[PDB]
């Protein structure tokens, strides 16, 4: 027998700031 | 026999903030 | 035999900020 | 046998937010 | 003998907010 | 013997907001 | 033997709000 | 034997809104 | 042996507001 | 002293395809 | 003094293919 | 002294493809 | 004095292909 | 005084592909 | 004295390919 | 004096690949 | 006297694979 | 017969902060 | 007197891979 | 006097690989 | 008289591999 329990609770993986992939700028 | 269980609460993968993927900016 | 289980919450990969894909500015 | 469930529960994967594909600005 | 079940529940992928797929803007 | 259920509640997929498929702005 | 049950409940997939397919404006 | 059984309830796929293919406007 | 239900309830695909295929205008 | 001049040209706003506010549909 | 000058060309605003304002179907 | 100038060349903001506001399907 | 002054050429802000504002799919 | 000079060329902010506000699926 | 002046050339925040804004799968 | 000058030649800012804003899936 | 000065050429900023905002997977 | 329990806690993995992949500027 | 002069080239700030935001995998 | 000149050649800053801001895994 | 030029040839500040931000994992 093969058994695979995962668990994630309240508040995982959640973005509450800023996620910029790429960021280019001159001046 | 297999089994694989998986639980995601509440806010979980949630977005909140910004994402932004690109940005070119001149000024 | 074989399962899979999976659950989602309340507030699960829902959006409630921004979401740009991309993003190009002069001045 | 074989068997696969998911649940999604009150409020999954919705918008509540800003959703931008694709931004371009001139000033 | 093979089984899939899904529940989405009460309000999931709902647009509360805003969905724009392309903007162009000159100034 | 093949099986698969779906269950969409209240306001699953509804539209409360705004949906813009395509913005072109000159000022 | 082969089954697909769907089952949409009160307010599904409805607009309440507003959908715009193209827009284009000079100011 | 092959089945399939669809049911949308009371306001399902309904506009309560506004809906717009296509707008141009000058000013 | 081959079957088809599909079910629409009280106010199934119903406009209740407003539906514009083509709108232009100047200033 | 206030002016805004405005010039459509050949097939400004024009429908050549189809243009759907809304469908439903069971199967 | 106020001034507004708006100049439409041939085929403006025409239809040239199918508009549908609402399509409910079934099986 | 106020001015604003707007020019639309020859196939602005027109559609030759699909537009559609709003679609639900079943099985 | 104040001026301003947009050109949209030929084939600006135009649809050729697909818009859907929103789908909801059983299977 | 003051001056704003805004062109778009021959195909700017056109859609020739697919644009998807939301989409829900079951399977 | 003040001015700004802003060029967009043959195929500049055009879409070619596809825009989903939001996408919810059960399978 | 001011003066500000941005120049988006062929193809700027344009997409030709896939943009999704949120995606959620069961499996 | 102020002075700033932007060029984008042929091909700045535009997609042509893939933007993802936000994924979640069950398995 | 082979078993693997995970358990991630209330904020696992989670941003609240800036995450920027790339960042290019000049002066 | 004041300055500023910003020139990108061909290819410059663009995606021709994948841009994830953020993943979220149970198994 | 105050003078800034910056000059991006070909291809900088693009990408043409894989930016994942964020990736959370159970197993 | 104050005076800086920068000058970035090639692919300068481009990405060809794989950034990731943040990686969590369980077994």
């Amino acid at each position: 027998h093969h058994q695979k329990l995962v668990f994630f609770a309240e508040d995982v993986g959640s973005n509450k700031g800023a996620i910029i992939g790429l960021m280019v700028g001159g001046v």
